[PDB]
C-alpha cells in the first residue's frame, strides 16, 4: 500500500475507517469478546494493547446497561467490586449512566479493561458533540470488533466534523503533522476525564508519530475530498511513500476567505 | 520592560495575571462597567475591542443572576430579547443558569457584548474543571476590570494547572510558542461553545502571535518557578528581548520520568 492509494479510498463505504489489526492478534480479540454472553452491540479496541504484558483497553456500546450488566454478573462477578449489607442496596443508579469500568481483569491469560457505556449516549454525541468526551475517542484510529458497518455510519460525520475544527485552527500552510497533532489536542483532557488515554499519559507527539499511517488513513481520503484544500507534494512522491513513513510529512494549503471559515464552523455540531 | 524580567515577578501578589491595558482605553473600559446599576463583582475584558470600529467583549460574575437581572432590565431593558403573552411564562429559569449574553448593545458609545454568569459556578470551574468552559476562558490574556486581587487567587491554580497540561503534552524540548499553541487548543472548541471565542473565530497562530506580550507574562514566571524546566536561552538574550518581539521564541528542555509525569497528572483537578 502508498500514500496515493490512501487518496482514493471509498469514503461511501467508509473505507477509511476499516481500520483491522493482524490476523493473528485480531481473532484473539474477538476470542475475548465473543467470551462475554451479554449481547454486545459495538466492540471498540484501543490503547497499547491492539497498536502495538500489556493491558488491552476495550469499549463495550450496548442496547441499555442495566440488563447487560445483569448477565455480565450472573457470568463473571469477579470483575466487579461489590459490596455486601448487614441489612435486608442500589439496583439501578450505579449502572444505568456514564461508562462503567472493570480494570486488570483476566480473559483469556489477556488482562483486559473493559468500559461499558449506553449505545444510544455514544451515537448522541457521535452526531451532536453534547460533550465530544466519547466522539473525540473515535477521532483517533481505533479498531472496531463488532458492528463494524452500523458504526462508521454514525463516526463518518464526527471525522469529518474534526478535520473541520483543524482546518479552522491551522493557517494558509500546514502540514498534516500539524494537522494530526492539532486534532488529538482537541481530545486529549477529554480521553483523561474518561480514563481512555493509557493510564500515564503519552506526549502528542508520540501519539501520532507511531500511529501515523492510521491517522493518514482516517484523514488524507476527506483532505483529498474537502474542497479547497490543495496538496503540494507531486502524485509522484505520493505513490511512493509508506504509509507509516515519518521521515517526510506532507504540506497542504488551503483557501481562506470569510465565507470558507464561515461554512466551515456553521457545519459542526456546537453551534446552538 | 524585558523578557528577563517577566521571569522575577512576583508570583505570591499574581503579578503574571496584572494585565492593565492603555490607560486611555482602561478609563473607557471601567466607563463601560460603572454605567451598570446591578452589583458587578467581577468584570473581565476580552477579545479584539481589549487586545487592538470593533465589538469589545465582556464578563459579568455576579453574587446572583436572578436579582442582577432584575436591576439590569429595569435599567437596560433595550439589551434583552422580551416576550409578551397574552394570557395574565418562565420566571427563573431563564437566568438561574449558564452565561447569558447581551450582543450589540452602546452603552457608552461603543457597540458591547456582555455576559452575565455565576461568579459561585465561575470559581467552581477554576477549581476542579468540572467543564472547563470557563477555566479555559481564562488561561488565555484577559483583562480585569473590577475585582482584580480577589479573582486573581482564584485563577492562579488554573493557570498554573494549564501549563502542566502542556507540559504533558509537549515532549523533551519545545519552544514557548509550542507551549502557548497548546494552551490555546485546550480552550478552542470550549470557547465557540460558550461563544467567547471571535464571532469568527480566528487560527491558533495567529491568536498567539498577536498576544507574545501577554502569553509571556503569564505562563514565562510560571516556567521559570516550575522544577525540572529549564531556559535553554542565554539570560543576555532574555535581557535584550522586548516581549512582543516575534523575531525569536525561547525554547526549553523538561525532565521527563515517570514520577515527573504521575506528579503533573494527579496534580490536575479531572481525575475522581
Amino acid at each position: 500500500c502508498t500514500v496515493a492509494q490512501l487518496l482514493k479510498q471509498n469514503l461511501l463505504t467508509f473505507e477509511n475507517q476499516r481500520i483491522q489489526p493482524e490476523e493473528e492478534l485480531k481473532e484473539n480479540l474477538t476470542k475475548v469478546v465473543n467470551y462475554f454472553q451479554a449481547p454486545i452491540d459495538v466492540a471498540v479496541g484501543y490503547g497499547s494493547g491492539v497498536f502495538r504484558n500489556p493491558m488491552i483497553d476495550f469499549i463495550f456500546q450496548v442496547e441499555d446497561p442495566v440488563k447487560w450488566h445483569k448477565i455480565n454478573l450472573q457470568q463473571n462477578p469477579s470483575h466487579y467490586s461489590f459490596v455486601k449489607n448487614f441489612g435486608p442496596s442500589t439496583l439501578q443508579e450505579s449502572f444505568g449512566t456514564g461508562v462503567y469500568y472493570n480494570t486488570h481483569v483476566e480473559v483469556e491469560g489477556n488482562i483486559i479493561k473493559y468500559g461499558v457505556t449506553s449505545k444510544k449516549d455514544v451515537y448522541e454525541d457521535l452526531k451532536n458533540w453534547n460533550t465530544m468526551y466519547l466522539a473525540g475517542r473515535f477521532q483517533k484510529p481505533v479498531v472496531i470488533l463488532k458492528g463494524e458497518d452500523e458504526f462508521y455510519k454514525e463516526n463518518s460525520y464526527n471525522l469529518s466534523s474534526a478535520l473541520h475544527v483543524g482546518l479552522l485552527m491551522l493557517a494558509d500552510r500546514f502540514t498534516e503533522f500539524d494537522l494530526y497533532k492539532t486534532i488529538v489536542s482537541l481530545s486529549y483532557l477529554g480521553d483523561i476525564r474518561m480514563s481512555f488515554a493509557a493510564e500515564n499519559p503519552r506526549k502528542v507527539e508520540n501519539i501520532v508519530s507511531k500511529q501515523i499511517a492510521f491517522f493518514r488513513k482516517l484523514y488524507l481520503p476527506l483532505l483529498y475530498a474537502e474542497p479547497g484544500v490543495h496538496f503540494i507534494e507531486s502524485s509522484e512522491v505520493l505513490k511512493s511513500m509508506d504509509p507509516s513513513d515519518n521521515s517526510r510529512y506532507l504540506s497542504f494549503h488551503q483557501n481562506i476567505t470569510k465565507d470558507s471559515i464561515s461554512r466551515l464552523l456553521n457545519g459542526l455540531p456546537l453551534n446552538l
